[PDB]
This record gives structure tokens, C-alpha cells and sequence, in this order.
């Protein structure tokens, strides 16, 4: 029996990794996700310059998932094109790295330093159009001649097959726009559905005061929360996107989540919430967890099921 | 304490009523709800001619809330009409009727039709610019511009206050952008935040299939799913929008969610998914709970905290 995703010119161990933004911001991060049993990690979506993040408190865990708005705090994309050139070790585990520049130009600076990277080590870019908790920075991925903009900029600029995460989306008219921005773009060889479910609000009825400090209380849910949008989004583009892979990430606890994912069409499966929850030991159950389901259906390899949804 | 609410000149008894499309699609339906101890009561979403809806299974509970594709099935609006003008008992409580034409044009015809009606008996419009589950139609308040021209035919058609019921938003740019169209249209004097989280897909992984047969699998989400997005659209507008009310829906379960719900800003607070689940005794168990809390705290009238929540 296997766990093996043959993707990218890669072979990954497993198809799990982090999600951007959870136990991968500090070189300490970096090391423990890849000492983990994860089959990939992501670094934190960085910025040209450092960030420091916004004011505290700014996550709070609930029983169904997370509320957040770190604000992208990260060392600055030099330190993780260091970390990519010269730190990280492919012999463990191949490496993504997120880029969410706050405007085109931006990003096109960001993308043309990683090019001779890649090249040499073969680092991967996730493209960011989804940071829900950056104050007056609306999300990129719902403003779709925006997004085309990127797109077209960050393909002439890298020049290199990338992905992209995407915010949700939970309206079909809306599949359909940005399944066609995306198709426009065949540089664009991996779609990560879904970053959080944006601008929520939690409040403590006790002291009828919000639980976080940024924006009013308005904040990025993650968890248990987000899983059937995270499928319905995976599958969706999965149908729309033949030519594209689909990465799910959203509301994975356990095995039976992450068979769900696949069942739905992804390719790797991310974990956010949980992971900051449990901690890198997480990798090692998970991958337990799945295997136990697999033994249950008689399934081999993941390829005998990944996006074999059935419909009624 | 007083749970009273004050609004377009009607006493409502307490801030509760069902969300439009549970148990309230039939006579009978209606009759229940008017026999329950709720403040009020919203008919089913209706078009101008009865629809059978979509195919079945089309409706699953979920540990966490539930999904639907139902595809407004209704009697017509001629029959919600006649429910309004000869059927109901007005000294009972308010009723409000949704109306969900598939076109601005049905809209208008349908909206024409109870002018009589709202004069005479005093029954009040809610215009659904959000019903995710009606096959190769989009949810109209994710456009901005189609949204402008309901409203302003609608306006012009029906010439009395109205209310909008509006689909859930995740950036603050949409926030700002829905806020800009509704701020437009002095008659509408409610928004109700909000309708199903659109789109979700929920997987059996015992056999590898959707629950739900419309849609491949593809249905609205509520419960306690939604109550996190609920609460932020419910500030959001209730900030933006200082000459309209508010109406809340999503995840209210117990008093507490209703009194989150007020806190946010909500004049009446609707119950959906537990409703659903519970019956309608559920508005005894509601009022109780939420006058428990009032006491608790000191607050003599839903005035005193409605739109009060703090922040840091
Ligand atoms: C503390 C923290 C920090 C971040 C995030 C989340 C959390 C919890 N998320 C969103 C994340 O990648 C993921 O899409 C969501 O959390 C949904 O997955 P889960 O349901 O949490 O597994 C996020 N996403 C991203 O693309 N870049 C980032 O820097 C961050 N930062
Ligand atoms: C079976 C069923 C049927 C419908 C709905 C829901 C459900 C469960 N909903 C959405 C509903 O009004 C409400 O906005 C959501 O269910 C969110 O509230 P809860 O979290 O469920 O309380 C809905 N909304 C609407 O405006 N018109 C309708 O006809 C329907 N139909
Ligand atoms: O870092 S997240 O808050 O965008
Ligand atoms: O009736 S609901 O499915 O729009």
C-alpha cells in the first residue's frame, strides 16, 4: 500500500502538508514541518519587505475551528528564498513557497528572485490571491480583471509553472468566471482550494465584546467550519480545470477529511487549524488515519480513488 | 423583561420568526407557525407560478447544520397572497411574505400584486436577491449591478417599505460595494443577513457519494455552519446602512446565538436549520432563553444592547 502523489516532477511520501500561514513562518517552523511525516511543506505567504503582523489579540481557537487575522506577518521573501536556496533539505521532502505580494508590481519583484531557485531547486510557488486579514487590501481572487492582471504579470515575470490559492467561492456564476480567468493561463498547473472563510465575526457573550483586536473583530474562520465549502470548491474546479490539479485545504482533522478531499479531486491535502492545534504529530496520525480507510475499502493507492465522487 | 420589537408602526412580541422556506411552504405549515410562540412569520419564498421544485433527495441534516438544494418549491404567489389577505390571523402576530422571482420582470409582477394587500392588512415584503439552489441562476446580490436594477424596479413597482434578503459576503470591498446599492433605495428599510452559506458539498465517505441529488452534490449550508458569517454581515450592515434595520439569520440554536445575533445589531432574529430540526415549539424554548439572559445582565429592553457589541 501506498500514499505516493506523483505531481509536479515530484514524488511526494504522502499527499499532507501545512497550510500557508501555520507552522511556517521561522526557520524553527520550517525545520520541524519538515522533520514531520508531511508528504510537502509551504512557507508563510511573505512580502518584499518584513511584516510584523497586526495588533494582538489577532487568533483565537474555537470549538468548531479558528478565527484569525495575523496581517501576514513574515520575514521578508529574502529570508525564504534563503531558506529555499541554501537551508532547506530536498532530500526529506520538496518545498513550496507562497508569495503575496499587496499589489501586482509587488509580486512581480517577488516572482523574478525565485526564478533562478526554482530552476536550481526546484522550489514551487504558490501564488496568494486570497489574504482576507490585510486592512484595506480587498481578497484578489473576487475581483477577477485583478486577478487576470496577476495572472498575466506573474506568468510573464516567473515565467515557470505556479499555483495559485484561491479564495472561496459560493456561487456557481462565480466557479464558472474564475474557472475561465484561470483556463487562460496555462502556466497556472495547480489551483489550493480553499484559503479561509473571510471576514467572520466571533463574539463572547460574557463580556459582549469581540475575540479578536484587528478590524472590528472581523476575521478568517478556519476548521470545521469550512469543509463542505473546501470540497464543494475542490470538486468544482477539479470538473472546470481538467488541465489543472486541484490542492484541497479546509477542515481537516482527521484521515476520514482528507479522504474526502481526494474523493473530491485533490492532488495534496493541506492542514491549517488542526496542525496549529496539534502540532507537526498530526502528519504521523494522519497518515495512519487514511491508510486505515484504505485497508477498509481495499484501496491500494490513492489514484484508485481520487476524484471518484459519485453523483446521484 | 421586554422582549418587544417596534418596527414600520407593528408590535412584534418577541424578535423571533422562521427563516423563509422552513415550515412555511404549506396552509398548514403557515398555521403552525402562526399557533407558535414566534414574534412573526415569513411565507415561502414564491415565484408567479407554483414550481415542484428540484429532485430528491434534495434536504440531509448534518451534525453541524444542514444542506438543501430545494429549488423554491411553492404554491404560486397567488396562494401566499390569498394566505395574506384572507387566511391569516393579523392579531396573532405580523406576517411578512418573501418573493423570489427568476427574473427582475416576475419580480415586478409579483411585488405589484400585494400593494393591495400590504395597505389593507399590513403584510410586509421580503425580496429574496439570494436563492443559491435554482439550477443556471445566479444569486443575485453577488451582482452588484443586477442588484441596482431589482431594487429600482421593485422600488418603483411596489412604492411601500421593503426588505432585502441578501446572501452572505466574506471581503470588506463587498461590504462596502452591497452597502453603496442598498444606501441608494430609502425604501428598503430592512436588510436580512443572511441566507444559506451557497455552494457547499457534503461526501458520504461510506459510499463514496453526495447526499444531495440536484446540482452534483451542490447545496446551501445553515446552522451552525454559518453563524460566524451571520453575525459579521449583520454588523457589517448594521454599521454601513444607520436608516435600515437589520434582520439576523444563520446559526441561532439557543438564545445566546439570538442574543449575539442582537448584540450585532439585529432587529428580529430568523431560525432556520433548527427550526427544521426542532419544530416549532423551539420559539418557547427561545424566548425563555433569551429573557434568562437579559435578566442575567440587566437589560430591561432589546434596545438598551442592540448594535452595542465592543470592541477592542
Ligand atoms: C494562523 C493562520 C495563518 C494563516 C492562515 C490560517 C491560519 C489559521 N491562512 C489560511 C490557511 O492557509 C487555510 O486556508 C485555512 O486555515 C483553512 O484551512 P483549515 O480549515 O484551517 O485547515 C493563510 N493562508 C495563506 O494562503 N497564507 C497565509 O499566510 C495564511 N495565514
Ligand atoms: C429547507 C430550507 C429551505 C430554504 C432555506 C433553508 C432551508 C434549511 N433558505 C435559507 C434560510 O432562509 C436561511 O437563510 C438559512 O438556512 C440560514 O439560517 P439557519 O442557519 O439555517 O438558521 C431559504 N431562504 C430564503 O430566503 N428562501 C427560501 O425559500 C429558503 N428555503
Ligand atoms: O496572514 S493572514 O492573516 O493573511
Ligand atoms: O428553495 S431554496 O432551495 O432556494
Amino acid at each position: 500500500m501506498s500514499l505516493k502523489v506523483n505531481i509536479l516532477g515530484h514524488e511526494f511520501s504522502n499527499p499532507f502538508m501545512n497550510a500557508a500561514g501555520v507552522l511556517c513562518t521561522t526557520e524553527e517552523d520550517l525545520r520541524r514541518m519538515t522533520e514531520s511525516e508531511s508528504g510537502s511543506l509551504i512557507g508563510k505567504s511573505c512580502t518584499l519587505a518584513p511584516r510584523t503582523g497586526n495588533p494582538e489579540p489577532r487568533y483565537f481557537g474555537l470549538p468548531l475551528g479558528s478565527i484569525n487575522s495575523m496581517g501576514l506577518p513574515n520575514l521578508g521573501v529574502d529570508f525564504y528564498l534563503s531558506y529555499a536556496a541554501q537551508t532547506h533539505d530536498y532530500s526529506r521532502k520538496p518545498l513550496f513557497l507562497s508569495m503575496s505580494g499587496l499589489s501586482v508590481e509587488e509580486s512581480v519583484e517577488m516572482v523574478k528572485k525565485l526564478v533562478p531557485i526554482t530552476k536550481e531547486k526546484g522550489t514551487i510557488l504558490e501564488l496568494n490571491l486570497s489574504a482576507p486579514n490585510v486592512p484595506g487590501k480587498p481578497q484578489v481572487g473576487y475581483d477577477f480583471d485583478t486577478t487576470r492582471t496577476y495572472l498575466q504579470k506573474v506568468s510573464e515575470a516567473y515565467g515557470l509553472p505556479f499555483g495559485v490559492k484561491m479564495p472561496p467561492y459560493f456561487d456557481i456564476a462565480h466557479f464558472d468566471m474564475a474557472a475561465a480567468v484561470l483556463n487562460d493561463f496555462p502556466l497556472v498547473k495547480f489551483i489550493t482550494c480553499v484559503n479561509s472563510i473571510g471576514n467572520g465575526l466571533v463574539i463572547d457573550p460574557a463580556n459582549e465584546t469581540v475575540v479578536i483586536k484587528p478590524k472590528q473583530g472581523f476575521g478568517g474562520l478556519g476548521g470545521k467550519y469550512v469543509l463542505p465549502t473546501a470540497l464543494a470548491n475542490v470538486n468544482a474546479f477539479f470538473r472546470r480545470c481538467p488541465d489543472k490539479l486541484v490542492f484541497g485545504c479546509g477542515g481537516v482533522y482527521s484521515g476520514e477529511e482528507a479522504f474526502l478531499h481526494i474523493l473530491a479531486g485533490a492532488s495534496m491535502v493541506q492542514v491549517g487549524t488542526a496542525l496549529h492545534d496539534e502540532g507537526p504529530i498530526i502528519f504521523a496520525r494522519l497518515n495512519k488515519e487514511l491508510q486505515e480507510i484504505m485497508t477498509n475499502k481495499g484501496y491500494k493507492t490513492l489514484d484508485e480513488f481520487r476524484g471518484r465522487v459519485k453523483t446521484m
